[PDB]
This record gives structure tokens, sequence and C-alpha cells, in this order.
């Protein structure tokens, strides 16, 4: 039949060239588009005397210019933002922006001086303009692969990749200008009509990119199971951004795609993870078809209509210009080294080389050409573009992006260091072990006793792919020093990868710790991390004053007045009535329109009447007083004028005005819950990389106990870890005391967090079991799913728990309602200023500390540490009677509910059960005691601290009532920690100290019925 | 600009439409297509008014009905196709085949004489079979979503997608026959014609997507490391398979398109797993899109140009017809009953009346529809067969899909049933318990104790989703069996979990056990599983013909004669040469041309001519005793006679035989291959079922020890288990020796499985350390993902290997190239016939007997086990000295290596190192005794067998020559087992016999110097 649709024949052809020029050329350095140019070419010169050929090829090689842009054009930009490393293009922004803007800027101009004054095409200079914006647009697709493959100067990579997507839509602003100027001029419009159409390309399209994506983001954010949706919502809002920018408002639609690809993979977050990896590939895949696509149309229109009309001298201009634009992007590059060195991540001449040499063309200024061919019909000028833009990216394609890798290699960049050769040989050593380990037990197995065990081991082999003096105590020192940021990178992936860190905290971490590494004695310091919990004044600013303009505390029928259904309705018909406002009013700038809209008007007016009558006598004399109310009135007074009623052109404007302003009020709460939720994320960020931080010291500072030798510079090592770790927890806390909700709500996300990562792992543990069919068990992760991402939209600003919520949450007045009731009427709540002492050194324990509100130091003997809301002080000083451990010095106003010494002695008395109330506490005490010991003898194994917290969980504390020895049974018995008194081995009588690990060797313990030190004893059991 | 594609606003606005139908009746019983039906309604009924609306619809809404069929219905189709359960469908196919195509025959022959006979509009045959081809169609998802979200009846959900998938097949078949009769009328074709056409749709159709979806899995499985080749190849495989066979060769797409995704979704192992998991989503997306963009295109034209033509008579016709095809499926479903009931799975009432009511129509029917009103024009048969298409999809989508969760709850269906409720139940509380347990560990960190912790808890709380007498003897023998097949279930899930088992067989188990658990006294007979490994007869016959027509035994310039480049040169030749053959006569059937052909016929002669005088010469007299060279020379003679030459005619047929025919013989061995991979297939589940069934009933008989109290039951149950395993092991040897190289080749295959599984689990668990950084291992998993993608492909036919490369491969000859040689130099061959004694019990250990060929029967004192190829027997003769424990009878001709224990113990004084030999021989006996102890006492905790052998063998044997007590240190020490002698406890001087364990408790081991028992203990440690 005549009209079936023959693209299919032809996409589907370019699909599967595409797969056989990927295939063949895998491995050689040639890239494959330049076979899918050679294919296509032959597939014009075989059409070009084949008729069918034409019939197929025809509706696609000459294709539309619009369609042609807004279906590719889309898809390449977004593909090309939405694989961004947005965060490091987001931190080396204004250089990349430099490079690109004002690079892009001189690059096309003296593009185009040189095309008018070599070529004998005497182009003007709109067409000069449109070749260099042709011949500035980049890929760098086949470098950027090699620059994240090989690892160096990870920050060049995404350096390279923003420039070029910025400079391709820049070069298309330009292209679709100087198009508009040449093959649709227009006649010469005023200055301001110019600016108005800077104004509307410029900065219209990230603004209505950055709305449909805040708006598209909103969305993906409250669906919840469902895939299909959040792909089809993402499809959708590209092109539809698109069209409508580009068409509908005329305004740039590549920007704005640009943008909502950055925007959306910054809040990433918001989507679901499967549908996120789905996403990247259908992407990538889309991008694949557009650039396969468009390299075979460029094939065909060259052969069949651009080769006719080219001469001799058309090479040596080709050769001339290739070797122009290569000079003119070094020398721009080289002309903002000044400059670009000052900013961001810098440039070294080799970085800078790098970049002049990989700047690859590719699909974009075909698809440009293609536009120019096509617009330009007859003329010779699209033949010339065509030409000149297909040869520069052959040349660019054969050249450059075969001798990258040999650039590379010269440079010295190629080279991968040692660390990372150290660990890949021992990772191909473990696995050869494993693989020996496996092939022994199988050989045993009576039912593979007969494999071929030669063609199995050949198979299954793995291959390393990389295949008391000054001298002596630096090399020593920088020894350890390397040691231990290997360690701390080690935590944190450890951290990382069990979920306790977020990426962005983790990759802010490990970049520290190697530029820490390669800087003489340069170790993690803490003023490096300051800037990730530092917040800008303004949000603070904007939070304090927009709160200010609604504190009603002056105004805090009458129970109207203060219900919500009167706000929420008269909000409503604000809202409603502004849509007949504009509607009338520019259909003026029929009359059966007119009027009854003025009848509405009329409506509206009588609604307004009745709210005011409403507030009158509700909040009588009251009602004026608040300004609010004030803007009311006058509102109400301008309706009474104008509906009694130049008056009729300054009624537009007025009934404009008075009634647009009156839903401020509603807005800035909005606008208060925004900047909650920007600090909200740098103060997540902050505690993220301060507590990361902080876990990683603690773990490598029992770590170097091991593997550093000398005592002073294990002594100097741990000294500076201990100054990080304090300055750290002291500003944490700082910031928590000066954004309360914030820190609470940042807290119990992360706890939900936990718990639910902790949730999925036992549905996976007892899914291997085979306790649960694989559906039930998808069922139960998918609550867990959904769970989490509605964790992402929590309030944010949760308020602060009254101080009684504190007490009757500590984790040993959990539940026991009695026990809380008891507490609660014994407890006092004392205030205390700056400087105050809670507490000294060598003190009777008369009484607990519970801090409900504040910060505070406890020194002690090189004992500093820090404390703030919720933490308790004294529960060793009522439990053994012993003097005060350190002194509390308040470091800010501080509140602590007082639970004196006599008060829990009466508790302990009064309360007894299986769940002991003297037993939580001392199974508090012995967990907080015992994770340091079991770190300090085990932290060289896989074990995180969260690990040894856990796994003490699961312990108890041994009672002694029921025999007064213990039996290292090994049964119901995984490992013993002493706390308290003093114990003997059984056989050997040897002693054991009050804070000691039990031995492993130790067999059993004997214990002595003294009083004043009775022993308590902490035993983990596995099952 | 005018010529921009305005189909873009539609699409998307669709997609927007679609997201917000199924986000607000995400919940409501009301399907979302009905709401895409109203949406499309009003957007139609809005555009007849305002003309821009016109503008943006026209272009999809009244598009060319060849471009919707070819670009909807193949993706309607692959979506359906590639979403089956292929397995299940061809164990059912027979019952789907029935009830789909002769269900459709009558479903649509009665609604055409309903259509003809009730309505008005005088309709003939023609456009009556098109109104209830259309009506055939079917949708299931909303049914089959619920039958597989219920568990109830998984045949069930299956038997229905199926039977949609065909009958919308067919039925798009029989729409186009009629279509073409009643729109394209041609001239009244002749009966051969009508015979040749139901050929070329029926049955071509299949072949050709046979075809093509072989060469697409061929394809895919030589693609590594390239994921967008794989999509896209798939994507560019269905369009282009359709749009060749529908519009070039005139043959079914639909048909094709249906074979190529079961082919496809079949030979799934070919894709990489993780673009497997992207297509499923790809084509679920593509189907979507599809779906909605046609019901908002039915609502666009019912209701701007159908409507407008419907009469107050058309809904009583709606309404008769619903009810009309309603009790036609009823009856159709019921009178095939009798034959549905006799094949495969059968069938219920109550799974009868679910086929019956959850039959919705969808968007085939639709599309269809539309087809037809193009195709009509201004004819009312468009308006009509529209109406009431889209009449009665509503009504299926509001009625049926809406009621049929409540039929399935009358009928009783939906009743989850009591293991699982347990099973949730348990799941449930075990999760709170984690809960808690976080809880606790994160109220103990100082950084989050002032987190909100009641929002907490409210936020991560998970719900269940459901919420010595002959009686007593029944009530207690169903309780012991009912566990025992929920033991078992639990051993498959945990032997696939851990990679042991594919998921064939696992599905396989787990509903053999589940049959079994519903039927009386019914445990899992292996009568059942016989039916996986036997091995249907036409492969073997045909193995057996094939490799007897390529025996050249007869036979096997002359060193030409028989080397490969002739051969290859030859077959390239005639390939070659057929080309012209083809093209010269078909062009015949330009004087220039054929004269050219000719001279290539004399160029392709005298190649054949030198050929033949190469065999010649080379071969001697012994050439033509070859049958094959017989027919070879028959050849040349008649070149000879057509080249010195009814002879044109004669030579056009001549030529072609002759030569076409020579490239069998290179054809068969391939076919070979392919029989080889049949068997391959066959076996590898065979071999997977049995293992598995051997594993599971092997960890049962030791878990149910402690599970089941009466010692009678559990004879019983062990005795059954016993005798099902001995069944299956002889069974499967026997299986061994029939077909030697397939066996090797499973073998091979599973072991090189479990090496790279295990491979891959170390680079987790060292990434999980931070040992790694994520690249790195990213990298090292890909190289484990290509090794495993290449092992798909391997040979499937791996020749036995010789005796001597047993010998060379035996666990305690690895390596030691000395004792290799030793041990070949000792051993002798001897041969045994069936039923012969190779030793008897009591006997004295005289040597070793290591199987290189056969199946031996270990009976012994109720000890019966079978041994074949590979197993070594006496170890523990020649180790202890003890007679022998077993007597072994050859239950086929046996062939074995055997070394006489003079010579072991020559070869174990000779050679003594670390690895000494005889510390090889007891670490060998010392696993083997030790891992059935370890299930018996942990089996009842998650470990597998598999988790203990590498367990044991991380282990180390105690060598008591550096002491005489052995002390329980629990570091470097987890378990203990002893072997040989006997031990005492150190302190209590208790007695271990030489078999036990060591108790948990024991402390320390004395031994004794007992040359005549010289104890042997074995160790294994930790860290």
């Amino acid at each position: 039949h005549a009209h079936a649709p023959k693209v299919i024949v032809f996409i589907s052809g370019s699909c599967l060239f595409g797969a056989i020029s990927r295939s063949l050329f895998k491995k050689l350095p040639i890239p494959y588009t330049v076979v899918l140019l050679i294919l296509g070419a032959i597939l014009g010169v075989v059409a070009s005397n084949v008729p069918l050929v034409e019939e197929h090829t025809r509706d696609v090689a000459h294709m539309d210019p619009h369609v042609l842009l807004q279906i590719f054009l889309p898809v390449l930009i977004f593909e090309s933002a939405f694989a961004m490393d947005v965060h490091t293009f987001m931190r080396s922004f204004s250089q990349v922006c430099i490079l690109a803007l004002f690079g892009l800027v001189v690059a096309s101009v003296l593009t185009a001086v040189l095309a008018m004054n070599l070529f004998n095409y005497n182009w003007n200079f709109s067409e000069a303009m449109m070749f260099g914006a042709i011949m500035s647009a980049t890929d760098p697709v086949a470098v950027v692969a090699l620059l994240k493959d090989l690892g160096a100067s990870k920050q060049l990579g995404t350096i390279i990749e923003g420039e070029s997507l910025l400079n391709d839509g820049c070069a298309i602003v330009i292209f679709n200008v100087f198009m508009k100027m040449v093959f649709f001029p227009q006649l010469t419009s005023t200055v301001g009509q110019n600016v108005l159409y800077f104004l509307q390309v410029a900065v219209a399209g990230p603004l209505w990119g950055y709305a449909v994506a805040k708006v598209t983001v909103f969305f993906l954010s409250h669906i919840f199971n469902d895939a299909l949706v959040e792909i089809t919502i993402t499809l959708a809002a590209t092109y539809l951004t698109y069209y409508i920018g580009d068409i509908w408002l005329e305004v740039s639609g590549v920007l704005a795609v640009v943008v909502l690809g950055l925007i959306v993979n910054a809040e990433k977050t918001s989507i679901s993870p499967e549908v996120e990896v789905f996403l990247h590939r259908f992407w990538e895949m889309l991008a694949y078809l557009a650039n396969t696509l468009i390299f075979m149309m460029v094939g065909v229109v060259v052969t069949q209509k651009a080769l006719v009309a080219v001469d001799k001298m058309d090479w040596f201009y080709l050769i001339i210009l290739y070797l122009a634009i290569t000079i003119i992007r070094g020398m721009v590059i080289s002309l903002f080294s000044p400059i670009l060195s000052r900013i961001g991540y810098g440039l070294t001449w080799r970085n800078a080389v790098i970049m002049t040499w990989g700047g690859l063309r590719g699909a974009v200024g075909l698809a440009l050409a293609l536009v120019v061919e096509n617009l330009a019909g007859n003329d010779v000028i699209g033949s010339k573009f065509l030409f000149h833009t297909a040869g520069i990216v052959v040349l660019t394609l054969v050249i450059n992006a075969t001798t990258i890798q040999t650039l590379l290699r010269i440079l010295g960049m190629s080279d991968i260091s040692i660390p990372k050769r150290l660990a890949m040989a021992g990772a191909v050593r473990r696995i050869h072990e494993g693989q020996n380990r496996t092939l022994n037990m199988l050989k045993s197995d009576r039912f593979l006793a007969d494999a071929d065990w030669d063609i199995a081991t050949a198979a299954c082999e793995i291959s390393d792919p990389y295949s008391p003096s000054p001298r002596e105590f630096a090399d020593m020192m920088e020894e350890a020093r390397l040691r231990m940021l290997k360690a701390e990178k080690i935590s944190y992936w450890k951290q990382f990868e069990h979920g306790m860190l977020a990426r962005e905290a983790l990759r802010l971490l490990v970049q520290h710790a190697e530029v820490a590494a390669d800087e003489k004695d340069q170790f993690i310091l803490v003023d490096d991390l300051k800037k990730s919990w530092q917040i800008k004044g303004i949000y603070p600013w904007l939070k304090r004053k927009l709160e200010d303009l609604i504190s009603e505390k002056k105004i805090a029928m009458y129970k109207i007045c203060h219900h919500m259904a009167f706000e929420v309705t008269i909000n409503i018909a604000i809202v409603l009535n502004i849509v007949p406002i504009i509607m009338e009013f520019v259909v003026q700038d029929l009359q059966k329109i007119e009027d009854a809209l003025r009848i509405s008007n009329y409506v509206f007016f009588v609604i307004y009447a009745i709210e005011a009558i409403v507030k009158i006598l509700g909040l009588g004399r009251h009602y004026i007083v608040s300004h609010w109310n004030k803007f009311d009135a006058f509102i109400l007074v301008v309706a009474l004028v104008d509906i009694i009623i130049i008056k009729v052109v300054k009624l537009f404007r007025l009934l404009r005005g008075l009634r647009m302003l009156r839903l401020t009020k509603a807005l800035i709460p909005k606008l208060i819950l925004v900047v909650n939720g920007k600090i909200n994320n740098q103060l997540s960020l902050g505690y993220d990389v301060g507590k990361g931080y902080i876990i990683g010291e603690e773990e490598v500072g029992k770590i170097i106990d091991r593997m550093v030798d000398n005592k002073k510079i294990l002594r100097e090592l741990k000294h500076i870890s201990e100054t990080g770790r304090l300055q750290v927890v002291k500003e944490l806390g700082l910031l928590q005391r000066e954004h309360p909700g914030i820190a609470v709500s940042v807290k119990t996300r992360q706890a939900i967090r936990t718990i639910l990562n902790h949730s999925r792992e036992t549905i996976h543990e007892l899914q291997g079991a085979g306790l649960l069919d694989e559906m039930e068990a998808h069922k139960l992760e998918l609550t867990v799913e959904i769970k989490m991402k509605r964790l992402m939209n929590a309030p944010s600003s949760i308020p602060p728990p009254p101080p009684e919520n504190l007490l009757k949450n500590v984790s040993w007045l959990a539940g026991d309602m009695k026990l809380i009731d008891f507490i609660k009427a014994r407890a006092s709540l004392l205030h205390f200023d700056y400087g105050e002492v809670i507490v000294r050194e060598g003190d009777e324990s008369d009484g607990l500390f519970l801090i409900v509100s504040g910060l505070v130091k406890l020194y002690g003997k090189v004992f500093e540490d820090y404390l703030t809301v919720g933490n308790v002080i004294g529960e060793m000083g009522v439990l053994t009677k012993k003097p005060r451990n350190a002194t509390v010095t308040c470091e800010t106003t501080v509140q602590v509910y007082f639970i004196t010494a006599e008060d829990m002695n009466i508790a302990i008395d009064t309360f007894t059960l299986y769940p002991s109330l003297e037993y939580r506490l001392w199974r508090v005490v012995a967990i907080r005691i015992a994770t340091p010991l079991i770190m300090e003898q085990m932290a060289f194994q896989g074990w995180t601290q969260e690990k040894v917290k856990l796994h003490l969980e699961r312990g108890y504390l041994v009672d002694l009532a029921e025999s007064h020895f213990q039996f290292n049974i090994d049964a119901t018995l995984e490992d013993v920690i002493l706390i308290n008194g003093t114990a003997y081995n059984a056989h050997t009588r040897e002693e054991i100290r009050s804070p000691c690990l039990i031995s492993r060797t130790v067999h059993k313990l004997t214990f002595q019925y003294t009083a004043t030190e009775e022993p308590r004893l902490f035993v983990v059991r596995n099952a």
C-alpha cells in the first residue's frame, strides 16, 4: 500500500547500522560516527541511482527544519544536562560560565571574520556569524569518557562537559537569531525592541525552565509506586517545555530545557531510584538514536546535493578553517587563563591543552547545518555550510578523537597512581584466592567430579587490568599521615555503603582527604569542612524579617473571625476574582461580555463587603490595629469608590492593584517554608559531613594504635584528631542552638532513614532464608520505599518538643508511665547563664542533669568534650556513687532538668521488675563503656561503630543473682566485657580490671560479694 | 511559525492527562481509561467550537490508518508477548490454543450473525465478521493484575493473558482479511489463490517471526558491555519485522511479532540482565503511551463525528450486544470445557466464570474501529462501528472491571491462605522487633537525642497488609508432612537465592511441593520430577543419524585434500555462485547481463573443475568411495554437459539443483550442534531439579530430626526421602552415561557459574569494606558479567576427558607433577561388566578405585548409594586400614583406575611436605565426614550445605605433632570436629567418640599416642 510509513524503515536501518558500527569499531580508535557518515554517504549515492531507496529516504533525509529541531535538539540537550554531575558543575559554575559564554562570543566572532575575509563566498556578517556559531558547537563525549575512565583530574571532565552544554545552548541561540535575521528578515526594529528580545531569549528562557522544573519535581515528589507516570511526566515535561517556550512564548527553548535538566538532575532525590536508573539509560538511548539519525541524514544530503557544488579551493579552505578554529579555541583558553586560574579549580597548561584538543564537533552543528541547507534551498550557502561542518566534524573525529589518548599519554595524565595499582593488585589476589577455594570446594562435589576443570579455570580467571633522624622521621611521619588518610577514606566509604552518609557528604570528605594527601604535612583540617555547615546570612535574615511580618500578636461573629474557613474562603475569593479582573480589562484593551463581567464584579464586591462586615463586627475596635486590615479597609474604600462610579482607565489599574496585592499575606508563609527548606538542606549537609568526620576520626584513632609504630608521632596524630573532633562537635552544637526546629527535623529525618534502612535489611535477610516468598517481600519493600519517599516531604521545621517530652523520652524512661510521673514530679528545672559552672570535678554525685536546652563543655583529667540537648549527665555518679568525673561549664545559656541522687535512690528502690530501672541504667552505661573497647580490639576488621552498637544492643547484662561465677559457654555467648567491680579467672585466678574486655582464651570468671564495688558484667550472644 | 510539529502538543497532553487520571483514580475501582475517554470527549466537543484546538488535534485525531496500525499495534502486541510467563504458557499451550483459536472463530461468527439479524443496518457477512472480530478482541490487564496480586490460581492468570494475546492476534488477522474484502475488493480469486493466501498469513508469519527472533537473539548473545546496542536492536527488530512482514512480504506481521516476542522472552538468557529489566519497563511505557493516545483519539473522534449519527435504537442495540457477547463468551468456555478439562490445567466453574467476566475489551478493538471509521469516510458504517466498540469498552471497564474484585470475593478466591497469613505475621513481628532495637540504638546516640521520637515511630511503623489413636495419628502425620513440605520449599528458595538453582527448576520444585501439599498423604514423589530429565527420543535419534551421515571413516595434493582451507574455499565458492544462479535465471524468467553472468558461470565451473582435479589427484582411487564425492562427481558431470551445451529450461533447473544441494554437507554439523543444544537444555534442567531435590532432601532429613516428635512417623519420612534420593541419583548417573559430552558441558557450566558468583560475592564484600573504589569494583564486576554472558555460548558438547586427565585432576593430586607421574605409573585400568562386584563388604582394603567410566551401586550395613565418574572408592580403607565398608556392584559397564594399598603406602612415605599427601587425603575425608555433623547440629539455622562446605574449606586439620592436647582458644578457632581416634576433655576427662562434634562448652582435649588409632581432629577458624 502506498501510505505505509516509510520513515520506519529508515529509522530502524539507522539503528542497525549504528549497532554494526559500534560492534565492529568497539576496539579501534576511530569512533563509530565516522563509520555512520561513510555508510550514509554510500546510502545517498546508491539512492541517487535507485529510485526505491530515494522513496524510502526522502521522508527523513529532506525533513523539515522545525521538525528536526523540536524533535532532536531537546533530546540532545536534556540528555547532556541530565548526565551532568551537577554539584561539581555548580562548584565550578563561574569558571564554566566565563569559559563558555565569553569564549563562544570571541570564537564565533573570530570564525565569522575568518569566513568573511578568507573565503571567496563574499558572505555578509550575519551568515558569517551563523557559520561561527555552528563551528563553536562542541561534543565532549569521547573525551570526557576517557577522563572519567582514567580518573585523572575529575574536575576537568565536568568542566569540559558543562562548557560544552552551555556553549551548545548559546550557539543554538545565536544561530536562531542570525537565521531569523538572514532567512526571515523583518523590518529594522527599534533598540528597545532589541532589548526586549534579548531579555526574552536570555532571561525568560531560564525562568520558564526553572518554573517548569520546580512544578515537575513537585509533582514527582507526590507520586508513589507509579514508575510509568514519573517517566511519562519527565518526557512530556521536556518536550512541552521546549515547544511552549519556542513557539507560543517565543522564548529560548534550549536554555529552558538546559535549566530543566539541571534542576531535575539536582532535585533527583524526588525521583524513585529505580526510575532514576531507568531514565538515565532512557535518555542516553534517545540521544544515541538522535545522533545516529543526524549522521546518516548528513551522509545522504552531503552525497546527494552538497558535494555536487564543491570545488578544489573548498578543501584548502576546510583545512585552513580547521587549523584556525583549533588555534582560536587555544587562544581563548590561554587568554582567559589568567582569570580562570583565580576562580574555582583553575587551569594547568596540560588541562588547557586537553580542553583545546578535545573540543570535538558533533550532532548539534550538523543539525544546524542541515537547517541552513533546507532554508537556503538552491543557494550555495547551504551546500558550503553543510560541506564545511561535515568536513570539520570528520576531521575532529579522525584526528582529535583518535590522538587524544596519545596526548593524555604524552602529557603524563594516563598514568594510574600507585595506590590504585596496589588496591587492584590486592583485590585480584583475593579474587584468585577465593576462586581457588571455590574450585577446591567444587572438586569435592560428587556431582561435578567429571567436569573439565581446565576449561573452567581458563574461563573464570580474572587478570589485573593495570598490568631518630630527620630524613627517617620525615619518612615515618609521611607514612603515618598517608595511612591515616587512607583509613579515613575507607571509613567514609564504609559509612556510606551502610547508608549513614549521603553521597554528597562522602564526596566532600573524600576529596578533602585526597587534597590533604598531596600537600606536605596537610591533614584534613576542620577549617575546610567548616564551609559545609556555614549558613549564608541571607536565609536567616529573610526568615527573621518574614516571620516578623506575619506576627499577629497585635491581634491574637468573633468565632468566625478566628476560624480557618473564613481565611480559606476569602483567599479563594481573591484568586478566583483575579481571573475576571484580567480577562475583562484585557478584552477592553462583546458588550454582553463586559456587562456580565461587571455584574460578577458586583458579586465579588458583595463578597468582600460581607467579609469586611465580618471582620469589623467580630474584632471590634481591634480590627484596624493590624496593618494588613488597614490595607483591607483601603481595598474596600477603593471598591466603594469605583462601584459608585479618566475614570475608566483609572479603574482598570486600581481594581487590579488593590485586588492582586491581597494574596501576599498567604504567600509569605510559603516563602518562609522555602527559606526553611534551603536552611534545612545546608544544615543537613553540615550534620552529615560533621558526624561522618567525627565517626571516621573515632575509628581511625583506634586503628592507628595498631598500625603506627613511634609513640610521639602517634600522640601527634591523636592530638590533631581530638582537636578536630572537639571543634566539629562544638560548632554543630552551636548550629543546633541557632536553629532548633531545623535541627530537630534533620535528626528525625536521619532517625527514620536509619530505621527504614535496617527494616529493609531485615526483610532481605529473612527473604534470603526463604521465610518469605519474593512477592510478599516485594510488597513489604514497596511499603518501605513509599515511606522513604514520603520522608522527603517532611515539614522541615518541626517545632522543638517541650521539656516534658524530652523527660518522657529518656532511654530508661521509655514507657513505664508510673516512673515518668514520679520523675516529672521529683524533677526540677534549673537555668544557667554563659560561663557558669553546673558542677565541678571531684564533687559528690548529688544528682543527674538532663540538658533540655543549651550546650555545655566537659573538662576533666585532656578530657574536653561537649554535650547538648537530650544528653544526661551524672548516671555513673548515682550508680557507682564516685565523685564527679568532669567539670561542666556552660558555653551558652543552658537549661537542665535536675534530679537529686536521693530521688534516684528512691526511684531505684521503689521500681523493680524484669526490666529493672537499675538494670536499664547500668545497661546504658555498660553499652557506652563497651563500644570503645570492642572497637579498640576489633576496629581492624570490617565492623563499623554502628555494627558494634547494634551488636551490643542484642546483648544483656549478667545478673549474678542466680550465681557468683560466669562460664564462657560460647553457646548463647559471643563476647564478654566487664564494667564494674573485679573478677578472677576460675582456673588461673588471673585478675581482670573493671573496664577490661574479657580475653577470648579465658574460661570462667569468679566474683566477690563486695557491695562497695558490686561487679557488673556484660555479655552478648549469637543465638 | 506554521510548520511546527503540533503533534507534540497532543502527545504530551495525552501523557499528562494519563498521569492525572492514574493519580486521581489510583484507589477508586473505576479504571483510568474511562477517565481518559471522558477527557477525550470533552476535548473533542471543545475542539468542535474552538478552531485552535482543532488545529492542534486534527493531526493525531484524524491520523491515517496504516500509520496507526504500524506504529501502535506492534507496540501493544510485543509488550503483551514480552510480558508473558512463557514457560507456563507453553505448558498450557494446547488449552490456550483451543480456547483462543476456536473460541475466536465461534464468537466472531455468532457476533456477526447477531449483527446481521438484530441490527437494522442491513450489513453483509463481511462487515458483520469485521464487527465480530473487533468485538472478540480482549484486554486482560486489569484482571490478570489482580490474579497475580492475590496469588490464587496462578495458572489462570497466564491462561487468560495468553488467550488474550492469541485472540487479539487472530482478530487482527481476520479484520485485515475482511477489511480487504470490503474496502479493497479485488476480483474473485481462485481457490488455490485463497489457499496460498491462507498459508501466507497463517504459516509464513510465524516462520518469519521465528527466523527474525533467532537471528536477533544470536546477535544479542554476542554483544558484551553495550546496553544501548541491545535495546536498539530489540526495538528495530520489532518494528522492522512488522513492516517487512506486512508490506514487503504481505505476510501476517502481528503473528510474526507475537512469535518474536515469545521467542525473545524465552531466550531472554541471551540478554544482559540490566537491559532486560530496562526493556520490561520500556515496553510497558510504550504500551501505556499507545493506550492513552488511542483512548484520547477515540474520545475526540466519537464526540466529533460519531455521536452525531447515533439514534435511540442504537443504545438498545448496544445493551443487547453487550449481553450477547458476554453470553457467547460464557457459552464458548462452557462448550469447550469438556475438552479443556482433559488438557493441561483444566477448568473449574469458578475459573470459567472469572474468564467469562474478565474478558475486557480495550485498545486493539478501538484502533480497529478507528481504522474502519477512516476507511468508511462519510458512510455510517464507521460511525456505528466506533460507537458500538467504544460503548462496549466503556461498559466492560465500568461493570466488569469494577465488579471482578467483588466476584472474586463471592466465589471465595480472594481469601489469603493461612500459611501466607502466618508468614506475613511472623515477618511483621520480626520487623517490629528490629525497629525497636534500632530505636533503642538511636536513642543512645548523642547526636540524635533531641529528635522527635513520636514522629519517627509513627512514620516507620509497618502494618500487616492482610490484617496412639488413628485420628491423633492422622493429625500428627499431616502436621509432619506439611512441615516437611514447608521445609523443602524453604530449602529450594535458599538454594535459588544463593544461585545454585535456575529459576525454572525452583519453580518446578515449588509447584510440585504445593500440589503434593493438597492431596492426602501425597509427598513429592520422584515420578513427577522424572519428566523433567526425560529426553525425547527425537533428539537422540537425530543426533545418531546425522552423526552417521558425516562419518568420514571410509576416507579418513593430498595435504590440501585434508586441509581446512580447501573445504572453506569451496563452501564459499558454492554460496557465492548460488547468487548468480538465482539472479540470472529469475531475470530470464539486458543480453549484456546474461552473457556476463554466463562468463561468470564459466569461471565458477573452472573453480569446480580445479577442486575436482584436486580431490582426484589427492585421494587417488579412494576419491569415489565416499557418497558425498559421488554426488560431487555427478555435479561435475552435469556441469560438463550444460557448459558444452528444452535445453535452456532444462539447464535452468539442473544448475540450480546440483549446485544448491552441495551445502548440506556443511549444514549437517550445525544441525547436530542444534540437537546437542536442545538435549543440553533438557539435561541442564534435569540436573538442576534432581540436584536441588537431593540437596533439599538432605537438609530436610536433618531438620525434621529436631521438629517431628514420634519416632515411627520420623522413620517413615526418612525412608521416603532416602528412596526418592536414591532413585534420583541413579537416574542422573544413567543419564550421564547415555550422553557423556552433554553432561560434561553442563557440569563445567555449573562450575563456572558457581566460581563467578562467588567471585562477585568477594568483590561486593571487599567493596563494602571500602578497600576498592566503586568505579574499580564496577570494572571488575563488568569483567565478571562479560565472562558470565560468554558462558552461555559454551560448545555444549565438550568431549569427555581421557582417563589420564581424570587421574591428574583428583583433589589430592592437584599440581604436584611428580606425584601425578608416580601414580600414573603405578595405576592400572580395570574393566568390569554389568552385575559384577568390584569389591565386597568386610574385605581387606587392598587399594583404591577411581571410576573413570560407568556407574556403581554401594550396598552396606540400608547404606545403598550410587557413585559415578570421578568418584574414588577406598580412601578410608587405605588411611585407617579397616575392612571395606560397602559392597560395590556395577549397574553398568564400569572402568576404574585401581591403585593398590601398597602403592599408596609407598606414595605416602615417599612424598612429604607442608601440603602432605596424607594431609590432603585426611583433609578430604574429614570434610566429607564433618559436613553431615555440622548440618545435623546447625541445619535449623539459615546455613545451606554450600555454606557449611565452604566454612570447612576455610579450616585445617590439627597436626598434634607440636603438641598432644588441643586448647579451645576461640581466637583463630570457630568450631571443632573429631574424625579418627579418641580424645578426652582435659578438665572433666569426658570421652569423645571418633565421629563426634566437639561440644561448645568443652575447654581442652587430651589425646593418646595410640598408633593403631592415631587420632585426627579438624578445626575451623574465623580470623
